[PDB]
């Protein structure tokens, strides 16, 4: 980098809990080690954890143990892919957060959408949060042209992908608008896009996105 | 088709469609970059020698690989009224830029900005070992990349934190100016930012040896950039 040369999940659960209002379980992607399990089921949800990583999962199962009977009951902790999955159940809601989605090129976010679809009951819902910047959230400015029948050429630049840089490592960053443009190009309808605060108040850097299967 | 915030507008106070030579300035780019040239230029996603046309018109002996069979055809037909030194330079071979495979090395090989936006992540990286295989030792891989306003400025940063620019959507909307039939045309597309560019073609195993920014128009704000490649 040229500067190196020189030199808590409550708030985004209850976000998905909102756009939720759940009979049966939930289907998490990417749980990690429960950064937003746990808050989900102190909602009263039960929970299918996927999460890929051996150590991550003995993480979970560590703080699993820690955690109230109730809680832990609530709590199916399986081990896979979400970019490529297969559960054998479907399940009425399907949830993946901003973090998670982020660690996948396009190749394997189609490998996601395509996933999640087959673990759908219908009528499912398919919930994601979507980190949004700066550049994600503003409005591109419009360039005029007169060109000779003369024409007017109007030219605007959409934000699709970022890349987060730190001081050393690089993340992708995604603009909400672009995975669902992706998520329509999938076969899902997408009929909420909502803004939020990721820690719960002020600025709002994120989006709640709900899919549906048509 | 792209039913665009101002098409929608346009078409409410007045049909909507999808939109779908001379890069001479770009063309001089590349030869500028080049410097020799002693030998044969691979010229990728050729179309119908919008450079091509150009570069024969340097002494180049070019090879133009190109995808569709009509396209080849229309540029079989531009040939065929170009005068024998210059149609002998020029080879035509049909095929495709992100999995090509030729009985031939080359010195340089280069592609134009609107050919390499056409492919996804995964195609690009088709692209760059496909590229690695048809060079020559010591040979040059030249791109030309449209550079955006946001690709151009230096991010803003706010432990340091900077977003990078990677990939873009240009929209396009074009109207008469009169304001029947009032034909919009409208269009997106993938723009790339050089700097993504660039780090694909390390990732790939390229040393990215130098980037010029010039004007597509030979005036007016620098709207390109010139990458040039070579294998360690």
């Amino acid at each position: 980098t040229p500067h190196a040369d020189v030199l808590d999940g409550t708030s985004e659960a209850r976000e998905f809990a909102t756009r939720t209002g759940v009979s049966g379980p939930v289907l998490e992607l990417a749980a990690g080690m429960g950064r937003l399990t746990f808050p989900f089921l102190d909602l009263g949800w039960e929970v299918t954890a996927l999460e890929l990583s051996t150590s991550v999962l003995a993480a979970f199962r560590k703080r699993l143990a820690e955690a109230p009977a109730d809680v832990r009951d609530r709590c199916t902790l399986v081990q896979g892919d979400m970019s490529a999955f297969a559960l054998d159940k479907r399940f009425g809601t399907v949830v993946i957060s901003s973090g998670s989605i982020n660690e996948l090129d396009e190749a394997d976010r189609r490998g996601l959408y395509a996933s999640v679809r087959e673990h759908l009951e219908p009528g499912g819902k398919f919930l994601l949060s979507l980190a949004m910047s700066e550049a994600a959230e503003s409005e591109p400015l419009e360039r005029k042209q007169e060109l000779p029948r003369r024409y007017v050429l109007h030219v605007r630049h959409l934000p699709a992908e970022e890349i987060q840089e730190i001081t050393t490592h690089r993340r992708r960053l995604l603009a909400p608008d672009q995975v669902v443009r992706e998520l329509v190009r999938s076969g899902f309808d997408v009929i909420a896009q909502t803004p939020f605060a990721s820690g719960g108040a002020g600025r709002k850097d994120m989006v709640l996105v709900e899919a549906v299967m048509p």
